[PDB]
């Protein structure tokens, strides 16, 4: 624990969804399978966590915070690959803090790849996850939630974090499936009450962490957390400005507003697995007592060059990361439009220039930056009714408050 009144250097990222090298061959299953992972860079999991790292170790970061979805489904194997990696992180005098996402607990989707074939492989429990990951929040915690993975840590003095477990598990076994919606009970909302005054005793103010949004990041379920207006009112009433959380996997921020009229600025970092691959920097300052928060893309053509690669698809990384998340939302946007029937009346050239804007709207809105002009846009504006064009239409405008930069009031 850091006792010294001093500037805190933090980082966030979240959804990392390792997947150990070990569970794949690479073969055609796998293939098959990171085609339909609509643009996670799934093959380069472990290159891009490892040159997440360096960076991380390169900044001597004080704090660490991984807001779920650390796994990509949920695979003893993975969880146990990435505390490893963390275990070295740790070694640097960087404190790293974790909580679960949907895909890392109790998933029956935990699957490992050999040729054609999705094999059955081992996933975890709940307390599995709480032993694997012991040293990074568990074990040193101030206070734990008594029936979720939740937990109050103190890296300083001054600034404490309210790691929160929102993820639903408990009957993914019997579903078959992992629930992706989130949610607390009212004893854990208890709990963060307790956990807020004591903060508020120390003297320390609270970062609030969670995989599942405070509010929502977009007007186009199961990705703000459920019944979240309970959970806005906990947080504000304990005196917290801003909130992590993840989930959506697109970088972006919004604010919300408690019962009682108090703001809580819910702070979405970029998936660490998909494009533009940003994280977010945090930095307290002693003398102000506030929070800057700044984005920042991860460099993978640095960390490639450096590791003396001969990938290509890594050394031109910027290239190919952009290509491989364009073309998941063209191809989204086109597969709709070459199978709906109320679109036939489009030619072939109007379906590709619609296609073009999905492909360019999405991949800016993950990026959370304002999207270049595009010929689509005018068709789209007025095509026929769906979820899909209004998606493309709320994501057509530039943000009108940035999503990578915020500074605690
Ligand atoms: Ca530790
Ligand atoms: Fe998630
Ligand atoms: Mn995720």
């Amino acid at each position: 624990p850091i006792e010294k009144d001093r500037n805190l250097s933090m980082v966030v990222t979240t959804d990392v969804h390792y997947f150990a090298p070990s569970l794949t061959d690479n073969g055609k299953a796998f293939e098959k399978y990171v085609a339909a992972g609509d643009g996670k860079q799934l093959a380069y999991s472990d290159e891009i966590t490892d040159a997440f790292l360096a960076d991380v170790e390169s900044k001597k970061t004080d704090v660490l915070i991984i807001s779920g979805d650390l796994t990509n489904n949920g695979e003893k194997t993975s969880h146990e690959e990435l505390a490893k990696k963390l275990t070295q992180v740790e070694k640097n005098g960087t404190q790293v803090f974790v909580v679960p996402g949907n895909h890392d607990i109790n998933n029956p989707w935990a699957r490992k790849f050999e040729k054609d074939k999705q094999l059955p492989t081992d996933t975890i429990s709940p307390t599995d996850f709480s032993k694997i990951y012991s040293d990074f929040g568990y074990e040193d915690a101030i206070s734990s939630d008594e029936f979720s993975l939740s937990y109050l840590a103190a890296p300083s003095s001054k600034v404490w974090l309210l790691m929160l477990d929102t993820a639903i598990y408990k009957t993914n076994m019997q579903q078959g499936n992992p629930t992706t919606e989130g949610g607390l009970t009212a004893g854990t909302l208890d709990w963060i009450k307790e956990s807020s005054a004591l903060a508020k005793k120390n003297g320390a103010k609270l970062i609030p962490v969670l995989h599942h949004n405070l509010t929502d990041h977009n007007d186009v379920k199961g990705y703000t957390i459920n019944y979240n207006q309970q959970v806005i009112d906990a947080l504000t009433e304990g005196a917290m400005d801003f909130s992590l959380s993840g989930h959506i996997h697109t970088q972006n921020i919004r604010s919300a507003k408690s019962t009682d009229g108090k703001e809580i600025t819910d702070i979405v970092t970029n998936a660490l697995s998909v494009f533009p691959h940003k994280y977010g920097n945090i930095t307290y300052s002693a003398k102000n007592k506030n929070f800057t928060y700044q984005s920042q893309k991860l460099d993978m053509e640095a960390w490639a060059k450096a590791q003396g690669s001969t990938d290509e698809n890594l050394l031109n990384f910027d290239q190919f990361d952009y290509e491989t998340f364009y073309n998941s939302g063209y191809d989204k946007a086109m597969m709709d439009l070459m199978t709906d029937e109320s679109y036939d009346k489009y030619n072939q050239a109007d379906k590709e220039k619609m296609a073009d804007t999905m492909g360019l709207n999405n991949m800016y809105f993950f990026a959370g930056t304002a999207p270049p002009k595009s010929d689509g846009m005018a068709l789209w504006d007025s095509a026929p009714n769906s979820f899909l064009k209004d998606y493309v239409l709320s994501s057509s405008n530039p943000p009108k408050k940035s999503n990578d930069y915020y500074v605690s009031p």
